[PDB]
RNA sequence: CUUCUUCAGGUUGGACAGCUGGUGCUGCC
């Protein structure tokens, strides 16, 4: 039914992180009775299976819902549905649950002839890698608040992270939809020299120096700057968003 | 039976310098 995209099947894995503990010891033990218990427990029923199917009967989805249920969550649909519906479960476990707790997932790409049961399997180890996330080695537990978008190495998070990656995707959707047409090469030649930077690094300050280089009239060099300014700091974020804006963009 | 047989300066200088278009589609689990 897309018409720019990709012919991917983009599936999700979302669990609530530390719900068990949210149990344990999450509520308050002075404020602990059988109706409290119970209404905690029916709410989060009623938000994840109700409000599941709520939210994706607001406007066309093009997702159909394997289980939701309780602490769980399983979905099959559309590569791009499957990410613009993530942000948007995030943020409505977010407003739900007061930002109290924290909920992970994982999306992995298939073809339209993968094994199911190899989908799921692949899925729930990125879920686990999205699971056991921390930012720094030196606190005891994970921090469980994370998301792996497609690789089990590629753990990006819900917070600010998320949010400068979005931002990027943003800005890149609204910049280079409208090249040259011709110009454009360069993008694969990005991707597959920064695909990985801990060798020869003599290519990517040559095709700095190219982007330098390259000189006409168009927007300028400010975004052809702001390329370079996002292609030190933010490294595997930067092929993060460029892949997902590649993948967004292709006409496939 | 004379008296120089060429000498001295400019050796390239600017202008453009790669643009446009396609850009993995079909067949199988
Ligand atoms: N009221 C109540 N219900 C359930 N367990 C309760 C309760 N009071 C105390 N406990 C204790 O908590 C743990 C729960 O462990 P478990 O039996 O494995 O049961 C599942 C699941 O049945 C249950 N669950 C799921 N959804 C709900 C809802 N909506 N309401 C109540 N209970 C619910 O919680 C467990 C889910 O396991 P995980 O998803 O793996 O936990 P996690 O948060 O994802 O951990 P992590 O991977 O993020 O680290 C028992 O000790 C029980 O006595
Ligand atoms: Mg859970
Ligand atoms: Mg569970």
């Amino acid at each position: 039914e897309v018409e720019v995209g990709i012919n991917r099947l983009g599936v999700l894995r979302a669990d609530v992180d530390n719900l068990g503990q949210a149990f344990i010891n999450g509520i308050p033990d002075d404020y602990l009775s059988i109706s409290r218990t119970a209404t905690f427990s029916r709410a989060m029923s009623r938000f994840f299976k109700n409000y599941l199917n709520q939210l994706l009967a607001e406007k066309s989805y093009k997702i159909n819902v394997i289980y939701a249920g309780g602490d769980d969550l399983f979905m099959i649909g559309a590569w791009q549905d499957i990410l613009d519906f993530s942000i948007v479960l995030k943020q409505k476990f977010a407003d739900f649950t007061q930002n109290k707790l924290s909920i992970s997932a994982g999306i992995g790409m298939f073809r339209e002839k993968y094994p199911v049961a190899r989908m799921a399997s692949l899925t729930g180890d990125l879920e686990d890698a999205a699971k056991d996330y921390k930012p720094d080695e030196r606190a005891v537990q994970a921090t469980k608040n994370a998301v792996t978008l497609f690789d089990a190495t590629n753990v990006f998070s819900w917070d600010t992270l998320e949010n400068d990656i979005f931002v990027k995707l943003d800005a890149i959707t609204k910049n280079f939809e409208k090249l040259d047409e011709t110009g454009k090469a360069f993008i694969y030649r990005l991707i597959d020299l920064l695909r990985g930077v801990n060798e020869n690094q003599q290519i990517n300050i040559a095709r700095l120096a190219y982007t330098l280089s390259r000189m006409e009239e168009k927007i300028g060099k400010t975004f052809a700057q702001e390329l370079y300014n996002w292609a030190n700091a933010d490294r595997k974020t930067l092929i993060m968003a460029l892949e997902i804006y590649i993948l967004k963009t292709r006409e496939r």
